[PDB]
């Protein structure tokens, strides 16, 4: 049974004044320490980020999968390089380069490492050049932000996107990212404890209640980030709702946990009880290893938590094989 | 057997202009309708929510209760009471009525209808003042909004609020409101399935991660409103990132899992598998009752969860009563 992962996220070799030559206070670029095992992702002159090597270097990224026990690990632009604030010409350009390097990278070892686009989501137009143009050149498909400032994803814009990957039968994975919480999270990560799996909710729940999913052609192949945050957990709070409030219901015609069957969860909640309990909501065949390698709190030791639950034998190899063999259509 | 709800709210009979007296466009009254079933709680001259009779009517609550099955129900100010923005010497006092009226309201019957009182907050000695006399004058301990603007939990302010309240023993009910997210979650009350969580989640990791917990003595006896939001959920989450980052670890000596003993939780998780998790996370001994009566979304059949559970059946006696008597001393 070959183990796939398929969050984890990468970052290419952008020199200092090139990220400036797209925006010299938001651009992030990769400042490498000479030494060559660190450095850190950058934004206009300050850190953003310490990372190492495995996050550009592919050659390196090999013998860390090997040591994990990985053999395909599906990988996609780090958040910050998304580019959703900036004019809309520079955004299509910058993820045009960016989804070229990801091929590269991929390129070392095509059947180890896959990649997954990046798009200037600002701008529907190029948004689905940029989809249709990436999975052409090699992509599996597509990540995109949970949010555009103070669209979510039931604004049209949104879901016209996910609709043109619908019909061309190209996958979206969802990551949280340029998290609510204003001033109120700036110590120990709460903006990654607290607003990200809210974010990530908030997603799933801007499609449910907003009767997206009813537009939605149901062959879309959708994931969302980190278990679909709180989510699942949340699931009896958002029934009993929609049970007992008009304004709760009036977009969504069925119960929303009827809806589950419309997208998948990685399995990163980072707790057995936890992925049991969305195993149990989501169902076995729609959780799929991700590890979201190569940051601090991802799964330091990939497929951990599920090599070692209390779960399906063919449960086990859904969600660490079967599952993302389809959903990306790997050749298993 | 005797069972309590310890969280459910009150709107007081206050005349516009007996309100008005205090601030004639912002505190909060409430207009009794016609028949007299009805109502709504008004802003000076403005008509800002409107509710059903049992919110200000104890004796027709009592029939409510006896329909329920509810023997003892300690209820605290809806959140618009609060006024945690407004200057504070005038809310000082502002407070005190709101406190009296809460009392008149358990005057009509005290065996059965319990109260915690709101504080002014934002003026730290004014709170200190309110909280002291209010519990002296009947109230059985105190309820807070989660936050104050941009001033969390693990504020030195809040904190010391807090330190003062375990050692005049006073139990504090923390609930969500002012909830975050800005312009973002606008339709189907998703500032309630998501915003609070998150919200009640913040709150209390604020005092773990923030060291709160290694200053604040053993005796404060602190709830947190809905099953501590989606905090049990995520709580592998925050072990993994405290394992990982120096920045998460800094301030806080332990595991954050191991504070899950300074705290206690309500029940209203509206879900099996999430009330369970919960239980396992908490133990039955930090696990409460509460129902959010009168509002839509609070429990229809109070208990029903609890008493429909496969839990410990004096497990079941605990939430349902026998941990409430002990953390607000309920005669049994
Ligand atoms: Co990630
Ligand atoms: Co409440």
């Amino acid at each position: 049974k070959p183990r796939i992962d398929m969050h984890s996220h990468f970052f290419p070799r952008i020199s200092e004044q090139e990220a400036a030559k797209f925006d010299a206070n938001h651009a992030p670029w990769l400042q490498v320490s000479a030494k060559g095992d660190t450095g850190s992702i950058m934004m206009g002159k300050n850190n953003f980020r310490p990372v190492y090597q495995a996050l550009w270097d592919p050659a390196f990224r090999i013998e860390e999968m090997d040591a994990q026990g990985v053999d395909v690990q599906v990988t996609c632009a780090t958040p910050v390089m998304f580019g959703y604030t900036w004019e809309a010409n520079k955004a299509a350009q910058w993820a045009e380069r960016m989804n070229d390097f990801a091929l590269e990278f991929a390129a070392h070892n095509p059947q180890r490492i896959k990649v997954l686009a990046q798009v200037p989501l600002q701008d529907l137009d190029l948004a689905c050049k940029e989809a249709s143009r990436a999975v052409a050149a090699g992509h599996l498909g597509i990540q995109i932000g949970n949010h555009l400032g103070d669209k979510d994803l039931d604004d049209a814009t949104l879901e016209a996107f996910l609709t043109h990957c619908a019909n061309e039968d190209i996958p979206i994975l969802v990551h949280p990212w340029d998290m609510m919480g204003g001033q109120r999270m700036k110590k120990w990560m709460l903006p990654w404890l607290v607003a990200m799996p809210a974010e990530t909710q908030l997603a799933i729940l801007s499609l449910i209640l907003s009767g997206a999913f009813e537009r939605i052609p149901k062959s879309l192949k959708i994931c969302f980030g980190y278990g679909g945050g709180s989510f699942a957990f949340l699931l009896g709070r958002v029934d009993n709702a929609w049970r007992h409030r008009d304004i709760v219901r009036e977009d969504c015609p069925r119960p929303p946990s009827e809806y589950v069957d419309r997208f998948f969860v990685d399995s990163a909640v980072f707790n057995p009880g936890a992925l049991e309990l969305l195993v149990s909501v989501m169902g076995e065949d729609r959780v799929m290893l991700g590890s979201d390698y190569p940051f601090p709190l991802g799964e330091q030791k990939i497929g951990g938590l599920v090599l070692s639950s209390n779960l399906g034998e063919s449960a086990k190899d859904k969600i660490i094989s079967g599952n993302a063999s389809k959903f990306f259509n790997i050749n298993v």
